[PDB]
């Protein structure tokens, strides 16, 4: 049987490097009372890293294991929670942080990394490349032509900021043209979350629960919708997007999207909603992959139900939540949950589960050679 | 065979009245261009009102104040013309939120008391959901709570996630919850406060009230839900029964994400907090909360349904928010035929779940 990831994420130990020695986020720390360093990526977490310095206050961040950088520890991950493939791709939050003129250079090095991490490997891995999207759209333009001609490149990841207004910035048509012509999967993954005070003055105590379970979905969702309100897959037909996290909650959200719009009084009476109007199901159906990482066979059924089993892909997110605090070298109940939710969702041993499981990715994505 | 509706609103002409004089959101104003007065409640709806103040040929703020906001016999005609037998009515976003301290126990405690007049006029067929002066102090609120539960034909109280104006997780809101609770009323939890608008990015203007309503409700209510979760309200209010708005929002979908986050939170399980023990997400979806069938599709409903069970579900139609445009409105409306369409594909029609989901389940729990 044949099982892949598409959700699997390294940092390079360059741009870890390059972590170290930022002052604002991202970046990573190493506290002397814990033995590997503390990635620290979201703004939920900056008043934590304040307190850090009495050292009783709790370490900020996520810890930053070897699993985020050393390419056997993703090939070892893969043998020992039995992924024949994985297509590999940067973590979030990429390149959108560096400025504009050092963009396409780092963004070019480090997807030449990937490439030759996928060359260590032939067959078992391949990799979505991320883009200089603080550059000039001319420059993002080279960089994606760039990532066209690298060996083992599936497609591209990306976050919801786009140029820096959301991925309805008409200035990101083009880019999403280039891509789509290209013959590469848009791989959409969330970071920047909702503005903090919406988890209340208490959000601390919930440790990252709330902006990962919460925020990171509901992220995706709106930049999803607001793409789709601003006819971005109308203007590119040809374009295919994976969602991360099985859509966010767009599955379970859909109906209530085609009915809001369908009795919004503004945009019927203004010729926003025309008969021949490609409904968000549509679109499911026919440009939206979504990933089976959403730990439920209830979550899973309902995304196998709006795009259809054939547009269903594994995925594991390794290496962002580990076991706690056991045999990190042994199989991730991370991992195993989201299989149990296929096999729960569709049988095990039946045609979807393998399609799911990996036979979707190996056709949609060409994981050959 | 019996329809119950338990999600649909109305606004006493009292209430109303207060809204015609209001400066700020939630206000009524009418227009010249335009027949029925324009109703302006949420956050997004702001620039549009402020560019409507200024210029004539802006586009009409906020949506329309048809008849069916404010009249009892459009309410039983639309429940008529759309096979609904009884309604359990309650007052619409944002309730008493708005009212000032010292006025709210009073404004308050007589609209509720509005509230069990109109049900008295259709004896059988209409029920509702009390709503709380919430800005008051916590002892001017728990005074009403204890109004309500002697009111006849109240069956619970609706309320928003603002709490006392830090949130459902808030210490000082757990006497409320507790009296609610032992005064055997259901908590109808439901949005108004959405998400800052900022979410929605430059181009939020062009999208009507499609992101705010369709995205914005929704997960305003997920969050809330999960901040009660979070702070441990659902066992230390052990008896407090809760009525989610639209599914739970999109809680069915992302119980299996916050389980796993939960579990794998490096700071909660290594300070004690992730016991194996603890009740989960979905086991509080399976023992106190009900959810609404307000999700516009099988899809949603059929999620909701493997969460807390078919027993767990209530019809609902959101009435009035979404007429038809700009047809017949004295016809049936397709959002509310559309989740009785969801609930007939979901479970099937002429089943045990379809009675229950569409009414038996309402009639047993709010002892209708
Ligand atoms: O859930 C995930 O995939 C992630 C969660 N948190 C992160 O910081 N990065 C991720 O990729
Ligand atoms: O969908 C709904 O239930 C509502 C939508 N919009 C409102 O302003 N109030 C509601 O109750
Ligand atoms: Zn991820
Ligand atoms: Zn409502």
């Amino acid at each position: 049987p044949v099982v892949v990831d598409i959700h699997t994420h390294m940092y390079p130990p360059s741009y870890i490097a390059m972590l170290e020695k930022r002052q604002t986020i991202p970046l990573v720390r190493t506290f002397p009372q814990a033995d590997e360093p503390r990635l620290i990526l979201l703004s939920s977490e900056l008043a934590a890293l304040d307190a850090a310095l009495d050292p009783a206050a709790k370490l900020p961040g996520r810890p930053l294991s070897t699993h985020f950088a050393s390419l056997a520890q993703k090939m070892h991950f893969m043998d020992t929670n039995g992924i024949r493939v994985s297509v590999i791709s940067l973590a979030n939050p990429w390149f959108d942080f560096l400025a504009p003129d050092e963009a396409p250079g780092i963004a070019d090095a480090v997807n030449a990394e990937f490439s030759d991490m996928c060359a260590q490997h032939v067959g078992r891995l391949f990799f979505f490349a991320a883009l200089p999207l603080s550059a000039p759209v001319d420059a993002v333009k080279a960089s994606i032509e760039r990532v066209k001609n690298l060996k083992y490149c599936r497609g591209i990841i990306l976050g919801t900021s786009g140029l820096g207004k959301g991925l309805d910035d008409p200035h990101l048509l083009p880019v999403f043209e280039a891509v789509a012509d290209a013959k590469l999967l848009v791989f959409l993954h969330p970071h920047y979350g909702l503005p903090n005070e919406v988890y209340g003055p208490r959000s601390e105590e919930y440790g990252h629960v709330l902006p990962l379970a919460l925020g990171f979905p509901m992220e995706t969702t709106i930049a999803v919708a607001r793409m789709y309100m601003a006819g971005v897959f109308d203007h590119v037909r040809n374009l295919q997007m994976l969602l991360a996290h099985s859509g966010g909650t767009l599955p379970f959200l859909a109906g209530r999207i085609e009915s809001c719009i369908v009795h919004d009084g503004h945009l019927v009476k203004t010729g926003k909603v025309p008969k021949d109007r490609r409904t968000i199901w549509t679109v499911l159906k026919e440009q939206i992959y979504l990933d089976a990482v959403i730990y439920s066979e209830v979550g899973l059924q309902a995304a196998i139900a709006s795009s259809g089993a054939d547009r269903l892909m594994f995925g594991t997110a390794h290496p962002f939540f580990p076991p706690i605090e056991e045999d990190v070298q042994g199989p991730w109940d991370s991992s195993r949950l989201n299989a149990q939710a296929v096999i729960k969702a569709v049988g095990e041993g039946s045609s979807d589960a393998a399609a799911v499981m990996g036979l979707n990715a190996v056709r949609v994505l060409s994981l050959k050679a």
